[PDB]
């Protein structure tokens, strides 16, 4: 409730909104992954699922210093919600997430020549798969997605809102409006020529083999629309 009845103490504080276009150094890499065709949509869950369940351990780990923070667990559960007409299937976790000072901290890359940089490897016989060692883990979803969107927020800190579409031009933008707990809200905008990943039956079969691997609670949820007609950005808690 928004009491004008004198808050308290406090800074206004600053809209970290920061836009920035393609550095031409990390554009030669970003644009590289876009010539590198994926035809295996299957390590799209393999990868991006590990680092759901990595955000839920790590938060599963940190609360082993306060078990009461917990409760019970209950933050332990994958949520699935596709957006039919929208064509974005929101994954929320309610694991650890990021926070605002690592989130611009981390954001980078290896340009710098430490013995094995990717551009020179890459002639030197190197491979796709190096990644995994040689460094960076998730750097977005834009291996076949039209914008990679994830709005983040620990319970301590703000939350932000990341949107970057194959690295042309991304911006960093805190505070979306819509508030936030905790975990992280990834996104994908689809294209409406990627219907090969939000047909009702290839959704179930596809999430069915890669989500083994998955030990928590899987909740793909089917929200229909009650109100029929929205064009507002107001959601309904």
């Amino acid at each position: 409730m928004p009491e004008e009845t004198q808050t308290q103490d406090q800074p206004m504080e600053e809209e970290e909104v920061e836009t920035f276009a393609f550095q031409a150094e990390i554009a030669q890499l970003m644009s590289l992954i876009i010539n590198t065709f994926y035809s295996n949509k299957e390590i799209f869950l393999r990868e991006l699922i590990s680092n759901s369940s990595d955000a839920l351990d790590k938060i599963r780990y940190e609360s082993l210093t306060d078990p009461s923070k917990l409760d019970s667990g209950k933050e332990l559960h994958i949520n699935l919600i596709p957006n039919k007409q929208d064509r974005t299937l929101t994954i929320v976790d309610t694991g650890i997430g990021m926070t605002k000072a690592d989130l611009i901290n981390n954001l980078g890359t290896i340009a710098k020549s430490g013995e094995k940089a990717f551009m020179e490897a890459l002639q030197a016989g190197a491979d796709i798969s190096m990644i995994g060692q040689f460094g960076v883990g998730f750097y977005s979803a834009y291996l076949v997605a039209e914008k990679v969107t994830v709005i983040t927020k620990h319970n301590d800190d703000e939350q932000y809102a990341w949107e970057s579409s194959a690295g042309g031009s991304f911006t960093v933008r805190t505070d979306t409006g819509e508030p936030m707990g905790r975990g992280t809200k990834v996104i994908l905008h689809l294209k409406e020529d990627q219907t090969e990943y939000l047909e009702e039956r290839r959704i179930k079969e596809i999430v069915k083999k890669h989500s083994q691997f998955i030990g928590y609670p899987i909740t793909l949820f089917v929200e229909k629309e009650r109100d029929k007609e929205v064009s507002d950005d107001e959601a309904e808690e």
